[PDB]
């Protein structure tokens, strides 16, 4: 089973970069600027990419990787059908410079386009979300299940408020939330990482998550993670889920996914393949 | 030391209440609502507050107590000087019935109006968070300090949306996310409860927290955590804390603490007191 042995090595791999991430919590930190005053990158998260980009590269020279650092230091985001890797070293950098225990490595492992697993190491928890097609879902051993709540007005729904500083594009986030949260549900959490937001979907804390900003290596570990704990991803369209397209939905069940889908205002990304 | 035997007693008691809520989370819920469609109580929490009042009153019977359903039924919160334990059974109700794994049982002991011990039992995490006046503050074991960042554009701060669903209260309290987020700030953060989300604040992983619409029992036990561990409490006006007002920042620091209370709009509510 090849993509066994590679999800193997890559469950190590994602425990040897958390110990990193551990140690650098403690040390001081080099706090570095990207796309907006809250879009934040450390030298943390630029070694730990390196670290796993090069080892598994190492390991399986003919297989194509997208990181996100990778990505802001010039390289191509392209999905091929070829074996890739879908590398975030940090997904809640914000989490990690304050310390706020919410902090993942997430590796995802895709072929044909098509989610083949996901790891997803909550490094301050010390809980190592995994899952594969067709294998199930898990959090250290533990079996993973959706919650099952078709009516929105019973649901606690997960998002969060993006990095964006814009006006225009925090009022529709905000806007949006005004609608959920009126119509009525019982509320809406967040931990401040996707790949965390989305495994508590996972594993039956939450009944949905959506976010629009997001991009492929927030959401391709988790995505399988989710859809073998049985829940459902889509397009905040309505339309099937693209990987590339900075949006997402994932939840427990197509009921809720639909209707959180018709009360949401779309905001203008430039997607991960353009 | 009178009050340290009250507080021994106390912890051995919360983490009886604790195993009574993670026994409940397995079963089936009666789920009924409050002061507002999103304001849920269950059985459980019912329970637990009189399982918490019958046993510290038959050891302390000349205290007060103020607990949120007792006052639920028709029980004053009247507070006096005389030693009064202030109890939130479960806060965090809404996430006890989705299993959103941050659910606690509060307790504050309150003498001459002034916060003497608090006890926060993170019950799904098993973290028996502690104060004591003059004593320090405590994560099962582990000394507790606040953060120190003084400028509120690399914070991260602390808040919920609510539990009111009238639209012109949620359009002020999104009103006050916008100007914040927008200073700008690095993030908002919550996990769903008052207690935890000062916890949060008292553990350094966050650096401020603000609320209001919340009860002195949200309150109580984590206030002089948060204070032990080197922060400080404020009311929204700038000028000292008040248990009783329904509003609360808790902060690493003064300096955040003020610039908080400078940006928000407050909302009318009715006070415990009155
Ligand atoms: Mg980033
Ligand atoms: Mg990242
Ligand atoms: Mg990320
Ligand atoms: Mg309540
Ligand atoms: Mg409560
Ligand atoms: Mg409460």
């Amino acid at each position: 089973d090849p993509w066994q042995e590679c999800m193997d090595y890559a469950v190590t791999l994602a425990g040897q970069a958390g110990e990193v991430v551990r140690e650098a919590l403690k040390n001081e930190m080099n706090i570095m600027v990207k796309s907006s005053p809250a879009d934040l990158v450390t030298a943390t998260d630029q070694k730990v990419e390196k670290m796993l980009i090069t080892s598994i590269k190492e390991k399986y020279p003919s297989h194509s990787f997208i990181g996100e650092e990778s990505v802001a230091a010039g390289e191509k985001s392209i999905l091929t059908d070829n074996p890739t890797w879908i590398i975030d070293p940090i997904d809640g950098t914000t989490n990690f410079v304050h310390g706020f225990p919410f902090v993942a490595v997430s590796i995802g492992f895709v072929v044909n386009k098509k989610m083949e697993f996901g790891i997803v190491y909550s490094c301050l928890e010390d809980k190592m979300y995994t899952g594969r097609k067709g294998k199930g879902a898990f959090c250290n051993g533990q079996k993973l299940q959706v919650s099952h709540q078709e009516d929105i007005t019973k649901s606690l729904l997960v998002t969060e408020l993006g990095s964006s500083r814009t006006p225009e594009t925090v009022r529709i986030i905000l806007s949006n939330i005004e609608r959920l949260l009126c119509l009525p549900i019982h509320g809406i959490r967040g931990v401040g990482t996707a790949a965390l937001n989305m495994c508590l979907v996972a594993a039956g804390a939450a009944d949905a998550y959506y976010e629009m900003g997001i991009h492929c290596w927030d959401v391709a570990g988790a995505g399988i993670i989710v859809t073998e704990a049985g829940g459902v991803l889509l397009d905040v369209t309505g339309g099937p889920f693209d990987l590339m397209s900075r949006r997402v939905i994932a939840s427990s069940n197509k009921t809720l996914a639909e209707r959180i889908a018709k009360e949401i205002q779309i905001i203008p990304l430039q997607r991960d393949d353009e």
